């Protein structure tokens, strides 16, 4: 599929990070997530789904994500928010694309991605974790708009 490449600053992320399979951790931190950003009147820039491993090659048990909000940088964590992180997912050149998934198959506009990016003959994958944000709130319109960002560099 189709992507172009750009440059983005940092990014300040608040929220959760867990460890195991992601078919549960990731459900699981967006609902810590809601509730958390909801208690506190967060009013988030981005809603953040950050991978640090590749699930076909880290065993399960050892997976990593982190379900956050984007926040500014001057961002100052509310009183009485045990368990949150608070980090920064860094900025460099990245390759963005877009996708609409309707059904469950979430891996599939990754699968895509990848594949695709591989193709490159310009840039290459750099050893940093990927992320993707949640443009609108599928459990509402039926559908999820996903924006996809892979780490790269010039070959």
């Amino acid at each position: 599929m189709n992507y172009e490449i750009k440059q983005e600053e940092k990014r300040t992320v608040a929220g959760f990070h867990l460890v195991g399979p992601w078919e549960q951790t990731v459900k699981k931190g967006f609902e810590q997530l809601m509730m958390w950003v909801d208690s506190k009147n967060i009013v988030p820039k981005e809603w953040v789904a950050v991978y640090y491993d590749n699930p076909d090659e880290t065993p399960a048990e050892k997976l990593r994500c982190d379900t956050v909000v984007t926040v500014p940088g001057y961002f100052t964590l509310p009183e009485n928010s045990e368990g949150v992180i608070l980090t920064e997912i860094t900025g460099g050149q990245y390759a963005v694309a877009v996708a609409r998934v309707v059904g469950d198959d979430f891996a599939k506009p990754w699968y895509q991605f990848f594949n695709s990016l591989l193709q490159d003959s310009a840039y290459e994958m750099l050893p940093k974790p990927c992320f993707e944000v949640y443009l609108n709130n599928g459990a509402e319109d039926g559908y999820w708009d996903i924006e996809m960002y892979v780490a790269v560099q010039p070959k």
